[PDB]
């Protein structure tokens, strides 16, 4: 059947949904403090309180198992248990650090069931043999703590000599582990259901308001009638002096109320849950008293006879107490190989079994609080009732069922701790993760761990020699909830980042139920303690860290160098999915920087005019094209690319350089263009210089490959800023004090005119410019309407500029036609537009055939005739600007 | 001289260290608290934990000025004040959340104080003009409360007025504002060394061991001679009936106990000091009483004559009301346009003004425990030496030189927050970081915020109608602190991961000091309430994610898409410094895809092969060439990319794809080897198949275009990867179960030859193969030498391979004697390799002369043939491997 985990040695080499997933998760959540310790929690703060707390603890792990779930239906489940089902689903880093975290809980929870089987023997079963039986004194616990340590210290060295001898022997036991829970659970509802008509006989003796211990106590009355003759009890001795002192010097406070016997038990019937509702928080060392009891109002002596608070108590102890009961829902996973359909199999049985396991808790919480007196309820150990377990009395054929039912339940979580996070340890000591754990996967013949054994007694040494549970099981339950805490963190964080491989196949999961479960794992932490919350979450961070540099390590060849390529990566990545054509259009620049020979840069005021468009900002990539064959100039193309970042920090430009040896200039210039980036990053728009003495030098091929740049660059829907006169732009230490800035827009590329004079202005250099924008009119359309709106266009993003509808005439908006519309049109801008720092205008299109390339180039140099700085501007087709900035 | 702020106003539009920083600094560190509440401090907790306060608040802001001078050395000083400075420096996202809680924490001041001025003028000055003069009953403090509440708003509106229609008139009053503190200071120190000789008279009136009031009170014997007749004095009327009854019916503990009258002030040269050394933490409403007074033992009543204590006090609640006076240190770079060299006057004045404040806080802690009956120190109000301030009393010439001289340094200080705050929040409201703050730049004719008034009004009425300035000082303490925080947190992490305008040209700056001074300010944060420290720290942050998305927005055009595009480009800014050639090699793939006609994929298995290299890590990058021409071949090139990235999903290869159109297939091939990538990120080794049916087909171009990939391969200094019979390699889903992997190392390439088996072997198709390494052996060398050198070369790194020696013979280790060396070789490697699923060896490199690449290519047929899988490698020369993963 097989309650116990896999780990390694199966990672490397049948069942359903109930004996597979839900009867394994119902075995290791069922434990100790259901049997120990629920009885105290109802005694203390109420039923009312006591049902918060059940619930909180149980919504919980129930959010966690909502995020295990999503984790099960990821990947194709593999056959290793939990650690290699988060490992391969959250990556490295988040399999570290929690399996880590998941060992030091096991590992001291192995401690807490010890230590919870020792006090089933030393109370409860043989209170003989104790070894400091101490003196009759005030140190009532320092005697008993040293029996814990010396009682538990054999315990666990006998524990771990059976795990490793035999543990074949361990796993066929595991039909009897599970039944003494599921008889005894069935012996306190029988038991309950009983007390409704038959209640139990448990009577506990109270001297007028205050509990009296009834053990060392035979009669309850101080009179003790013999045969008709009167001898006093001995509950009179131990309030005076010896049995036979019926005369005098008795104690007060006893002198005065009665002696009377009140049930433990009054049943289900009765009306004791009124009585039980509300808190009961006192200080340790006070005795536990109940209303409605008869007292007078005296003030005795404090005897050794009345049952007092054992520890000071609160709200926030007594979630962590209650808080190990709940866990143990990774269990549904550790038999992940040996499953049919572990995809469907492990969300249906992890999450039925913490519905089960948290109705009987809850049931049980108000059947506790219907059916035993408060007094009772309200002291661990029995005293009131003279040595027997509180929920022992409640149960039908005897107290003893659950007595040696609770023994051989926490004797066998004992040993199922004790071999499963040895298992986990030397799981994690393979896969590398962290070098210094390497001695650690030491397997025997089959499996077996030797070393990671030894570790787990020394640290379960540590839970052993600090005694008391209610101390031990604040500790694990920290080491639960923070891991709990990354589950969840990394189950919502992989869904909002869109991790590569994370994708949950599994309805019913969200994200917000992930970072739903994350708030109350902290929660639940910094009520505890906070500042070993603050440590414990430092440390967890550390080692994120650390294997994250170690992966970096390997992965890149180095670890500072290799965090920042799996950065890159990971956000090039999140950009490859397919909307890419953002509505609020942004100029990604693609500068082109030509070179003459010698190998300098030919104009390199084109570098300083795209800082001051970009201001430090964006993506800004330099392309330049050596003519000649790469095979005979790789080192001239090395120390080349050194020139331009020289001169790219010189003109406070931060981007990329990529230079290209080719064979023709038209080819290597076509390549950087369609080729430039790696994939969501890369240039919306190409920069070039114009080809200044393009007319009156030579040959027709430096004006040619002007034209095939501008037709390459539309073909690529990209677009186009020429700068003209870029040896007058002004450097950037110039700041013109006044000026304008003229936008010549006409029927095309509005918006793309418009934002760059905006861009342009919050750069020092031309921030004390004016903006003016012009438009043409022709007689077939009116003048008013156009102008306003326009200003509408412009004042609701408060650009700040001057509009005015320049009125054309007898004109055109063959070939001697476009040279008379250009002279035409020249002699208006020219007219509006000298002294003024700055002219934008669109460029029209190539033509059709290659045939009138110099009827195009004679254009633009009639049109842009006369004027000192001029950027033609050309849109891509696509570039849609709906907030500017 | 001007102490005030510049913020907006001068950032759009003489002084030296001393009078532009340092005494600006001194003016805003002093303030109410060194007068009001630090006698009090000493009082409680004695001279040696309030040393301790004292210290801890002290080295918190002296650390943060270090980051403050950091910062100050960065860029060129702007001139707008601190805000500018630091927004600058540390970019967006920390300038806000930095301005926005130091907004809120002058806010809170300018409470503090108003509420400072109200108590000196209604105790000390005239406790006449209480509206609220109660009964003489049990609230005390009910009366007290809307005395503050009335007079503060009061103050507080006349106060918004000076601020609106006169701030030129508070600028030139800042040179008496700072004398009115620098005389209090110096009157204190005058009035401290006289004590030594000439104490001054200060009687406390003390009935057995108990202080009694002093007000009320004309003499202190309880006997009251007038003239030789014996009427009862006031004192006895207060502990019994009227004054004329010395009969009967007296106070117990009065009927005992004699009334004595003690000095307040012994001096400096008494023994006082060994009295004051502890703490008096005492719960609100007992006695303040004195040790080395005499008293019975008795108990009486509780009188109302009796100094009391004023509240529940702890070291946690000392330190939240002494660090308001240590803040203010921002007081130094408010002046930032008007120093000559702010770059050095910013960083002397400031960190000497801390050492000025510092020294006259550390030096009045000694003098306030040594000179002062502790008794007078443990109450405020000053009830015990009738109605003066403790700090007063101590002074030479008079008390009322400290009282008006702190009424005035603490009506400056509160006029100073409040043109200070609302002129940061205006500065706020522009740069447009925070788009719904807009309303709140509303400058008038000469910059007068008018909006960022009204709400610095309204948020300071929060902090007067909570009065007891007791409370308001640890919630503007938790608002410095968090500004501190981040700016202390934000100097060290841009340091650490290289931000790129980041480079403080300032000695004596450390990283580790400003994590230092960011743990301190942790520290003091959590001590205070940690529940209004998690939800402060958790706004913080959500303002930091509100402004990096809004900038994301208008430098990308998107905001979620954005976020990915600058955290991809400042990882790859980082790797541009020049280091790139880590001393571990990785192989970064650029895999080249042929298409054919059609534009399919021929050879679909180099994905595969490439994905059980790389395993789903690093990076990889597809290329792949169209021949023909771009401008009719756009279209064509779309549709195939869609194709290849389709087929990288089916063969789980995770990386980029890369597409161009090239009019020779030899010329875009070579330009996709040279510039693939975006610099850092690019790739390391080129994977291209065999050219599969060179020989038979046609006309040389097919197997001349594979030689001059291999050139063009090693003139780039790359590794080549090419795979032979790859239609034959397994697929994803095969998984060999038994098989070798075999590697024929020749001098040559070794590292290389051995790392691709040991990172193919941990893919699931190759896992449960095992790596054979092979050598030559020659005559002219040894051959078990030679062995075990490389045995020893593998099992330190754990790769788990086996090694022989092949010893050769008669052999060469023209071109007749390669095509015979090659025959020979083959021979070798077949006989023993032959069934073995894959072979490694050393590809030679290509002739010098073109001429003999058809000897080349009939070298490698010869050479490989008979063998089913074969992968040839080829170093690029620089690959230094010492850590195998
Ligand atoms: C308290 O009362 C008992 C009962 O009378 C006393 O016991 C008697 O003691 C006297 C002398 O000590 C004997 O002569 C009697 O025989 C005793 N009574 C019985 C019934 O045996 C006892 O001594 C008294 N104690 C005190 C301190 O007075
Ligand atoms: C309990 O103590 C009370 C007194 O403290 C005893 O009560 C008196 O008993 C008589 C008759 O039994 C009543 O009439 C009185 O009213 C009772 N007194 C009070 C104050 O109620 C009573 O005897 C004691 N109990 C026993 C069993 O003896
Ligand atoms: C307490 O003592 C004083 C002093 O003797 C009392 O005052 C006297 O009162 C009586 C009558 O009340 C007068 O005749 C005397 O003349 C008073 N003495 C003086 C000196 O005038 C006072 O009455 C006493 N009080 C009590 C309560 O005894
Ligand atoms: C203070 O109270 C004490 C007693 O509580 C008074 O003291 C007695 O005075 C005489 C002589 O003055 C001494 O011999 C005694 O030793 C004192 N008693 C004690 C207990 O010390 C004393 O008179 C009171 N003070 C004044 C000023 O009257
Ligand atoms: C604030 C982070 C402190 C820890 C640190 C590593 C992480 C493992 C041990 C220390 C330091 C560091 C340096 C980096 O690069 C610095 C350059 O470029 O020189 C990068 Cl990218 C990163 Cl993520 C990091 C880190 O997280
Ligand atoms: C863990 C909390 C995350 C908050 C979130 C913003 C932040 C303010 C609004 C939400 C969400 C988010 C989504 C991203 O991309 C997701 C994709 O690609 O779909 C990226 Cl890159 C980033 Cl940094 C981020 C963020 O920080
Ligand atoms: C008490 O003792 C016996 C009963 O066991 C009885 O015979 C005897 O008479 C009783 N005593 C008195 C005084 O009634
Ligand atoms: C009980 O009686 C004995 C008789 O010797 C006496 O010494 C003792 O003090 C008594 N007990 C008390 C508490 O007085
Ligand atoms: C007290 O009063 C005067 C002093 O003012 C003095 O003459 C008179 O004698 C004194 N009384 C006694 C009883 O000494
Ligand atoms: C004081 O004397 C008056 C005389 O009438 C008396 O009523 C009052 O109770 C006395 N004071 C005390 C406290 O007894
Ligand atoms: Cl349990
Ligand atoms: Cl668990
Ligand atoms: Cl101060
Ligand atoms: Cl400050
Ligand atoms: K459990
Ligand atoms: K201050």
């Amino acid at each position: 059947y097989t309650n116990l985990t896999q780990g390694a040695k199966e990672h490397e080499e049948q069942m359903g949904t109930f004996m597979g997933v839900y009867l394994p998760c119902l075995q290791n959540i069922f434990g100790v403090i259901l049997f120990l310790r629920l009885t105290w929690v109802v005694g203390t703060a109420g039923v009312l309180q006591a049902f918060a707390i059940v619930l909180i603890c149980c919504c919980c792990t129930m959010l966690t198992a909502i995020s295990m779930s999503a984790i099960a239906t990821n990947g194709v489940v593999p056959a290793g248990g939990s650690y290699f089902m988060i490992s391969r689903a959250l990556g490295p880093e988040f399999g570290g650090a929690v399996g880590l975290c998941f060992y030091l809980g096991t590992t001291f929870a192995a401690a807490m069931y010890i230590l919870g089987a020792i006090e089933i023997f030393l109370v409860y079963i043989v209170p003989r043999a104790a070894i400091f039986h101490s003196d009759d004194a005030l140190k009532e616990s320092a005697a008993m703590l040293n029996n814990m340590r010396v009682y538990g210290t054999a315990f666990l060295v006998l524990m771990v000599l059976v795990v490793f001898i035999g543990v074949r022997y361990v796993n066929k036991f595991a039909s009897l582990f599970l039944a003494c829970v599921i008889v005894s659970i069935l012996a306190i509802y029988a038991g309950a259901i009983k007390s409704s008509f038959a209640p139990p006989h448990f009577p506990v003796c109270m001297l007028g308001n205050r509990t009296l211990s009834s053990r060392h106590i035979d009669v309850c009355s101080k009179t003790k009638e013999i045969n008709n003759m009167t001898v006093p009890s001995k509950l009179w001795g131990f309030f005076c002096n010896s049995s036979q002192f019926f005369n005098a010097t008795c104690d007060e406070y006893f002198v005065h109320n009665n002696v009377t016997s009140i049930q433990g038990i009054p049943g289900l019937a009765s009306g004791i849950i009124t009585e039980n509702l509300w808190s009961n928080y006192l200080p340790k060392g006070e005795i536990i008293e109940k209303p409605s009891a008869k007292s007078s109002d005296v003030l005795g002596s404090l005897n050794h006879e009345y049952v007092l608070v054992d520890i000071t108590t609160s709200f926030t102890l007594l979630v962590g107490i209650f808080f190990p009961s709940v866990t143990g829902i990774m269990a549904g996973s550790n038999r992940s190989g040996d499953l049919k359909d572990a995809q469907k199999s492990i969300p249906i049985g992890t999450i039925l079994a913490i519905l089960t396991t948290s109705f009987v808790y809850l049931s049980n919480v108000v059947l506790f609080g219907a059916c035993i007196e408060g007094v009772v309820l309200r002291d661990k150990f029995g005293d009131a009732v003279k040595g027997n377990l509180v929920v022992g009395t409640l149960s039908w054929p005897s107290p003893w069922v659950i007595v040696i039912g609770s023994f051989f339940s926490t004797c066998g979580a004992g040993l199922q701790s004790l071999t499963g996070a040895p298992r986990l340890l030397q799981a994690i000591a393979k896969d590398n993760i962290i070098p210094f754990l390497r001695v650690f996967g030491h397997s025997k013949a089959n499996g077996e761990p030797t070393w990671a054994l030894l570790l787990t007694a020394a640290i379960a040494e540590l839970g052993i020699l600090i005694a008391s549970l209610d101390l031990v099981a604040p500790i694990l339950s920290m080491f639960f909830l923070m891991c709990y805490l990354f589950v969840n963190l990394a189950c919502a964080l992989q869904t909002l980042l869109r991790t590569p491989n994370w994708r949950p196949r599994f309805r019913y999961y969200h994200w917000a139920l992930s970072f739903m479960g994350m708030s109350i794992c902290l929660a639940l932490m910094f009520i505890s303690s906070w500042y070993y919350a603050i440590v414990a979450m430092v440390i967890a961070g550390m080692i994120y860290k650390y294997i994250e540099y170690q992966g970096a390590e390997k992965e890149w060849g180095d670890g500072i160098r290799g965090l920042s390529l799996s950065a890159a990566r990971f956000a090039l990545l999140r950009l490859e999915e397919g909307p890419p054509h953002t509505k609020n259009w942004r100029p990604q620049l693609l500068v082109l920087l030509k070179l003459d020979e010698d190998l300098h840069v030919k104009h390199p005021r084109l570098l300083t005019f795209a800082s001051q468009l970009k201001a430090g900002k964006g993506l800004t990539i330099v392309g330049s094209v050596i003519v000649g064959n790469f095979l005979e100039n790789y080192g001239e193309a090395l120390a080349a690319e050194q020139t331009i970042k020289h001169l790219m920090e010189a003109e406070k430009v931060k981007g990329f350089c990529q230079l290209v040896v080719a064979a023709k200039l038209r080819e290597g210039i076509s390549h950087l263009i369609q080729s430039c980036g790696l994939g969501g990053m890369k240039h919306n728009t190409v920069v070039m210089g114009w080809p200044n003495g393009w007319r009156q030098s030579e040959d027709a091929r430096a004006w040619k490959t002007f034209i095939g740049t501008v037709r390459v660059t539309t073909a690529a829907h990209l677009a186009l800023l020429v700068a003209k006169n870029i040896s007058f732009f002004p450097s950037n230490v110039e700041q013109f004090s006044e000026g304008n800035i003229d936008v010549w827009w006409i029927v095309h590329d509005g918006g793309m005119l418009m934002l760059l004079p905006f861009l342009l202005k919050q750069h020092k250099v031309w921030r004390k410019c004016s903006i003016r924008i012009f438009t043409v009119a022709q007689l077939e359309d009116n003048s008013i309407q156009m102008k306003k709106d326009l200003a509408t266009f412009l004042y609701h993003l408060r650009i700040e500029a001057e509009v005015e509808v320049v009125e054309m005439h007898d004109s055109d908006i063959s070939n001697v036609r476009r040279m008379h519309t250009a002279v035409k049109l020249n002699e208006v801008i020219v007219n509006k537009s000298h002294e003024a720092k700055l002219v934008l205008l669109n460029m029209p299109g190539p033509p059709r055939n290659p045939e009138g390339d110099e009827n195009y180039m004679e254009f633009l140099e009639v049109l842009t005739e006369g004027l000192e700085r001029v950027l033609l501007v050309r849109g891509g087709g696509s570039e849609v600007i709906t907030i500017y900035s």
